[PDB]
């Protein structure tokens, strides 16, 4: 018996659906889910998505509770739906895919992977649950993570981090970091080497690094120094440029991190999603220095390193591939006399 | 189990709630409440309540599908809330009261009408049901209706008209005339001698006597001739005078529906709710003669001429008061000369 | 003390807004405004305009209840605004000018026309309102109606038909025909002499001349006849061809009228709101002829029958201009060895 | 001359409904209020309300703006309605109660709280407001509170905190603890000896003792060393245990609050309303230890203590009851071996 | 080809509108603006403006997104339109103007403000876009801003602060000081001598004179002691009084400032639009104290103190006018035996 009354009644009694029976009382306005509690009307949930409100409400109740990969990464896999569970968006505030497989009547096409309406979609399946291992052997199109080997099939190694109720985090008392697979058209795919964004925001930034470290900590001309960092244009790249009403450069996290807490300044998420690459409007409140569109990235400052250190600089301009996310990102490489003028990923 | 799913896997089996068992798939989008049939969104129910759209589909999902009294009716008998049923107001496509009991999670203030919480509420009673009598008999404050008579309890005959699924009818199939009681404070009340509305309309109006008949197939001096009529101003009162930029008269329903047949003319419902008196702002489209306020009324013929000829016509003006539907309707009479000039609620 | 109870109170007492003070409950629900009538909800109005609900409710309870000229003439005329009313559009349920004078706080751009702000607007004025035709003297840019003449300005006789209420009538208990005047940048204006659509319907059309008369009752080839209209295409233009997918002429409203008394069709009024000239997709429920852009005009058949007959038909194909509603109105006229192949608005 | 547009002249010239005539214009969209100034729409009020916009617009315009008792309190002794009043809950967003009396026409049963309406509602007075101790005195069934004693009525001493204008504090420049008096049916009833909770918030917690003090200030082992805490899982319940994936105990605020100041986490209020005991979903940062239902109360410490040691640990499992803001709530108590396991409440 | 989606697709690809060719695939729903991206939907932009969303969007795609005035500058200035941009209003997230010229269809009175329906209008004028200069010369009422000089015209020199993306700065990498000139009726104004507000914020606020960098360093009598302020009741005005139920005083931003450093409070913005005074209903979380109505300006400290050393004292009440961002602002001055006892501005 599976209903808005009894979808609201898991919510108020265990959190989250959790398959109890039972029913409280409901009110749906404005986009909004109420509950009467003792006479009263109390909100439990505000639909942000495009879908009705009662059905955006029961696949946010069931929403996956365990950790599971960024949506950025399933994007980046070409990840379609999920087998027998909801991967909630918490960038979006909505479901990560718009179709269910066993999930809910309205949004379901399909009650099993196996139906052969899933063949064409990338399906994805969690190792963790009983079954899903095997139905990715059996699926035409697929994405899989486990925790441990899966007989015959050589893993890629995953992000260390993972998303819990939308809180991305490496876990300690939780595993985070799965193993992945892909199938393509019935054929098991090698994955591709890949950097990985690091995930982190602006105001609570954390290092990873003795690089990172030292990056926060010192002053630019030692940074720059102690690593042997000229000619690559890190004053431009990293720390960014203030001087001009056009902001120069400011592409990686850490160095808006850094600007960050010497001086407040505003970012513009006009494309609110999770994305590899973000790009934001950014104006700084000290200087009035702006820029409508500023890519940014979160890779370990090693990483970028490496990077742009295995460029070759002999051309004014050019595009540089790299894997990142299991995707291919789009850089921008502006050179001049054999050192980088600028470098930058494009969304 | 009670649920969205429930109420409308019962709406798509059975036309309206009867209890079963059952769930389909429901989605809401602003007011209105769609349920999936063979993967496409098909409308079942749109909200025109001040309710949360999803109780507003519940109620309507469990109205009475049994002949009850109009509106006006328990209206003018002070009705706040009904026992265990909904009374489902097809004039304002809405529930009759905001309230419930036993019926609603989400409008329910009891689950019984002997909860102490109902004592200073009258709640609508229906005899047809088993124990409501018995409730009634509980009860501080109510109105019942029965199809018979109750030990001891002196009766009051009600209209011969009921309304079935939003049709107001005389029933041959069923019976839609009750007796009617009615207690305030713990007492039961004597209920005044009443005339009734005929709640006819004005496109398909039918007569009921043979002078309507005659109303409608006489020209007005003849009609006006044989009942010996003069003096009361009905070429005013029930005709209507459209000669002048502001329409005369005309408030009784069978002279708006004489006139209609034989030239159209647009009513403005401007408080569509169901009432013993009704208010429109009427445009004559042959004339142009028109009034913002025009008090209608449909009595049977013969019992306005009854009223208008039982009343003293040596005043200038005066307050005329008299029981409709169970509540008093002010009339005010103005004379001259010994004649009517007009008569109006 | 103006305010949404109050206007409310005026709706639920007099119909309108009539200036009387008092107020009564009020419940904003989405679009729709609720006033409380013994413990429940009922509807006085219903949003359909772009303005604020509250807005839009006081602007339609302070419409004018007079005969007031048809919005397609006032559109005709480059009217943006009006003094001290509001002009409330039947066929949009919307005002039909955005802002007001005088009228509510919301939606003003002024209190009186004379500010400077109303300079650049064409101001309408209604001579029948004490001080309104010294304020079209003074105003830079309006349109004036009366009923009689203006010492010194030359008028314009304006249609026989004007709305009350949303009736298009031709009034016999009051007057609806205007003289008209125009200023321009502080000059008046000569309006053109100008034919007159007739505001008719498709299914309660009414012929008013002996031609009109003789169309309806009469066969196509007979009528032809009798007004010796051969070589004109009348059995395209007027009656329509229906013998083809695409649907031929039918441009007359009087043509439309006969078909659909013969035979019911659908039209669809895809920009639904008052013009001279009418664009309907029609599908001939018949035949299944059909048509997306169908234009219509309601001229009287002898108008149009002078307009066609004072045409030279000795060019494949040219464009007509004559004025209609004060506005010129393009007419493609298609001939070929000297009679008309069609003619269309 | 009662109206919208007077309510909104209220609001914009004295800050609340103040009794003022005069009007401004008003435009109603979007479950919002605007009044125009010098040509624009300001936003007034956002209807977060099951109500009609214009009505929650001025029964917020009409509420309660001295201290008056947390919605909680009011909801424990069971207060359905208020005389002549608007209690404004500002943790729905909404009036405490959905009728008036004397207030607004759209949501009153009654002008005055003596109407035979009435008289099965558990009313609430305030004697501060003159006539309202007699009206009290008339009524079937109330809850009075007063600054001060009442002649023949044995007082309850409240809590020391109210609400002013949405803000919980313990007034110095204003009277904040109220004698609190009940009536049912009739008859005046002894309401029962109560702990009270402290009405907190995570991030600007105030420690209101010197056990508070040493909690927040000491370490685990010593804190429990100096208060002889050994054998209550003060290290479970109070602390909590984010070593596995599901979070253990972390039960109390103050402990929350410690953690909070250590290692951020995330809390989702899954039913927002005022009360003695809150759940919530947690999600810890650092860890990605989690719990779904994690039931909180705020307690004083010493209080908490005082409980705790005052059962019986000779049972596996069992209920404990314990009068809080005048309701009764139910702990579970999980003993072994003559120490405590955990402690919680249920909401 | 102007429409939704090429608007759409500016804001996607350019941060905002920047005249690109291209179309993206948009849904409106719930008064926001979404786009597909990868199969799913991405919030663009929600609509809290009293126009139809779409065009709400459009007119935010099309905002001026260089330092432009302060909203209340041209309010207080009379400026009805702005010819050929459009100023958005960060304080109301609305146009500050409800119509345009040359910017949108659905908004435009005319394409160019030489246009008669714009001459009783007072049309803002840009003198950083070619031409604008030269048709603020033709036009019967306006005001203009410029960086330099204009031949033959006396400016107005403005504040030092202006908007850029509603981020409020004084310009190091951009000029935000103008020349102001103002026409009516065709004939070119002399503006007033001006007090201009400060535009800070109450948790951020930055000191900007070694008076304003003392009050917030040094205890209440001294600060009155070394700036001779006795008889000024500074303690009062500036500092506030938090002794009894109704607040005292308060009505400059820096002692607001320093308050909250000490003991946060709560600050209803009760009319949330730009304006040169702002009216809050304040309660102190501490004490208890509370205002419906305090009246706030941000004036420079010392500024404040040459306005209050340059009344006379002598008598009860009465209404002093002072020229603040152009605009006529009274205060109430209270007095008795020579010596003030307080002064605040009415909105
Ligand atoms: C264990 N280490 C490898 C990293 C620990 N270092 C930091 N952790 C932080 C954690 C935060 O939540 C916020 C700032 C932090 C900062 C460091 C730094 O080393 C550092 C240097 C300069 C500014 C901030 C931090
Ligand atoms: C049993 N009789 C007393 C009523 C039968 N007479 C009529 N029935 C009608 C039923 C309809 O559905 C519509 C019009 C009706 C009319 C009569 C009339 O006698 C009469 C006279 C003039 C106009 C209409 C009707
Ligand atoms: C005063 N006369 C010029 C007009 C009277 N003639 C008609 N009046 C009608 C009034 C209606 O409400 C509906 C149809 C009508 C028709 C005529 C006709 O002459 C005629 C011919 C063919 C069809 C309908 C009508
Ligand atoms: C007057 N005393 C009895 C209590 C004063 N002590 C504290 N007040 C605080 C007020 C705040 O707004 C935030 C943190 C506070 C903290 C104390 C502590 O003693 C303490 C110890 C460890 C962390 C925070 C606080
Ligand atoms: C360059 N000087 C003229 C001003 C620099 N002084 C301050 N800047 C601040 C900037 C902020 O973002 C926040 C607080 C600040 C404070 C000062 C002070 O002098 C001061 C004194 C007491 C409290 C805060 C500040």
């Amino acid at each position: 018996h599976m209903s808005l009354e009894n979808v609201a009644f898991n919510v108020v009694n265990k959190g989250h659906f959790d398959g109890q029976q039972g029913e409280v009382p409901v009110s749906i306005i404005n986009n909004t889910v109420y509950t009467k509690v003792d006479g009263v009307d109390v909100e439990l949930f505000e639909n942000k998505t495009t879908l009705p409100v009662n059905v955006a409400f029961e696949l946010w109740a069931k929403r996956n509770i365990k950790p599971v990969p960024e949506v950025k990464i399933l994007n980046n896999l070409g990840v379609d739906i999920a087998a027998n569970t909801v991967i909630w968006d918490y960038k979006r505030d909505a479901p990560a895919h718009i179709s269910t497989i066993g999930v809910c009547s309205m949004t379901d096409i399909a009650k099993k992977p196996t139906e052969t309406i899933c063949a064409p979609l990338t399906v994805f399946f969690d190792g963790r649950v009983d079954g899903q291992v095997d139905l990715f052997r059996n699926a035409r199109n697929g994405v899989l993570i486990t925790e441990g080997s899966v007989k015959g099939l050589q893993p890629s190694v995953g992000p260390k981090q993972a998303s819990l109720n939308g809180v991305t985090l490496i876990g300690e008392a939780v595993k985070t970091q799965f193993n992945y697979y892909k199938k393509v058209d019935g054929v098991v795919q090698q994955l591709p080497e890949t950097y990985f964004t690091q995930s982190r925001n602006l105001q609570e930034f954390k290092p990873r690094s003795q690089m990172e470290i030292d990056f926060l900590e010192l002053a630019m001309d030692e940074f720059i120094e102690r690593y042997k960092l000229e000619g690559y244009a890190f004053e431009h790249i990293v720390y960014g440029d203030f001087s001009h009403s056009q902001l120069g450069g400011l592409h990686l996290l850490i160095g808006l991190a850094k600007r960050f807490k010497e001086s407040p300044f505003e970012l513009e998420d006009f494309i609110p999603m999770d994305s590899t690459v973000k790009n934001y409007f950014i104006t700084d409140a000290q200087t009035g220095s702006s820029k409508c569109v500023c890519s940014v990235i979160d890779l370990l400052l090693d990483d970028f390193v490496e990077i742009i250190k295995s460029q070759d600089l002999s051309v004014v301009s050019k595009v540089v591939k790299v894997t990142i996310d299991y995707t291919e990102i789009s850089f921008m490489l502006w050179c001049k006399d054999g050192h980088v003028e600028t470098f930058y990923p494009k969304l």
